[PDB]
Order: C-alpha cells, then structure tokens, then sequence
C-alpha cells in the first residue's frame, strides 16, 4: 500500500516520516492535482516526539495546524519543484499530503520537507499554572532525503 | 495538574465526543480573540475527540479532531441576552482544545451553554477514492452541544 520516501527522521519536537502511494481522489479538491494528472500522493507523516511534552504534546500525537511544503529537485538540476500540502483525512488517519507530478520523468531527486509552526492559527497556555514551557520554533524545520529513486507506479 | 471545573456531563454528537471544562483564566501566546487573564471570568474548554464512529472519516478513537471552527453561546436563562464566543485551538499542559477566556456578563446563576461545531470546510481535505479513502463525510450544518441551567456560581480560585 504505502512506499517509504526514505528512513524516518527526528526534528525538533517533531517525527517526520515521508511516503508515497497511488495519487487519490480528495473532497474537497484542494490545491494539488487531479488524480488522474498526478504521478503519485506524497504524504508527511508527522507526529511528536517525547520532546513535544514541552508543547503540551502527546508522543505520538499527530501534530496539526503545522504548515508543510515539499521541495523536489531532480539530482543534477538546476530547478526545483515547490509543492503545498494540505491536512487531510485517510484511511489510515490525519496527515499533510498532496498529489505530485515529478517533472523531470523517472530517476533520482532530493525531497524535502519544510514544516512551519502553527503561527497565530494555533495558542499556547503560558501561564504558570496550566501552561506549557516550551515555544514553537521559529525557523522552519527542514526533512530531507537524498537520492529517492521514482520508478514510475508500484501498483 | 490544575483544577478542573464541570459544564455538564460528556456528550456525544455524530462522530464527536464533546466535554465542556472550564477553571482559572490564562494567559495565551498569542493573546488570540478571548479576553485578557485579568479580565475574564474563567478559561472555558471543549474537549472535542472522536468516538467510535469516527472511524468512518479515518480519525482514531479518542483523538482530537483538528480544524473544526469552534463557537459558544452562553445565554443567562431568562434573558433574551446571548453572548457569542469563538473558541481557538490552543495547548495546555493538559493537551489540544479549544478554548476562550470568557466572561459571565450577567452574573451569578443559571446559564444555557452551547457549544456550535463547524466543520473544517476547505481546512481539510478527505481522501474518498476507494483503495485509499473514506466513506464518511463532514457534516453541513454545525453540530450543537447544550447543557442547560449550568450554574455560574462564581470562582474557587
Ligand atoms: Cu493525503
Ligand atoms: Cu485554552
């Protein structure tokens, strides 16, 4: 069913795992291409670690309101592809994905995720006494995974 | 890890599990739309998770369900006054809720507490293909949660 980007990695509060499977069909459509349009669904996992305690976090929680974007750059290309994900239900539960078109054809990329901090969508008790001590990150944390092979469909 | 204040019982509303709480005003960062700590009432809380139907749109049991847009109508039963409040999502240490700091306006005494559930709209996309999606679908009109005649009866704290 799912095909792993790469290894899952650690990142501040956060867990950050990568995959990709057929592209979907999404309600409402939001930005990202047509099923029929798109080479695959890329999807970040991403849920907190035991450091997000700091933030009021369960481990393992999916962590929403995050704002993610992937980077995908052909290795030995001068151009990289900018992608939004948007939140999203599966079946397999909460996740930030889009459908993706890799624009060079089949062969090797760098993938990269770039993940926000809710900004002022998302509040933080501060307060000593129901409060959190730990602050959301200020610059974006960076995912990345070298050499992903797309070999066309796996399914 | 702090005291905890009733509104009612635990309901249950589609594929929602609603609690209301409420307890000391708090500080947020950013302040958001709510009063000041030093201005409120209380902190008032929906602990919205999803129960066992929420399967059907792919949320766990249990788990908080994000990107809902959260409102309170607190009327003071008697009265044609109905004070709205939107609530944000926010961490405690306690975990996600939705939250405003709030302020009874009329008083001591009994109060009808709604709590009106939008669903994410565009917020939130559903995969509905077959191989990967889900069967359920958001609800079109807000969910509401009532708990009549709670008592405002002042704070502990
Ligand atoms: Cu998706
Ligand atoms: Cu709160």
């Amino acid at each position: 069913d799912e095909f792993p980007i790469g290894d899952e990695q650690d990142a501040g509060i956060l867990t950050v795992a990568g995959v990709y499977f057929q592209p979907v069909d999404m309600e409402p459509a939001g930005n990202s291409l047509s099923k029929n349009e798109a080479d695959c669904h890329m999807e970040a996992d991403i849920s907190a670690n035991e450091k997000g305690a700091t933030l009021g976090y369960g481990a393992g929680d999916f962590v929403p309101y995050l704002h993610v974007k992937a980077y995908i750059q052909k290795v030995g290309s001068s151009k990289v592809q900018e992608v939004a994900f948007m939140p999203m239900n599966a079946s397999d539960g909460p996740h930030y994905g889009a459908n993706v078109k890799f624009e060079e054809g089949l062969g090797k990329y760098n993938i990269k995720f770039e993940i926000k901090a809710p900004g002022n969508d998302y509040l933080l008790h501060v307060d000593k006494e129901t409060g959190v001590t730990g602050r959301f990150w200020t610059e974006p944390i960076v995912v990345e995974w070298k050499d992903f092979e797309w070999t066309g469909p796996q399914w």
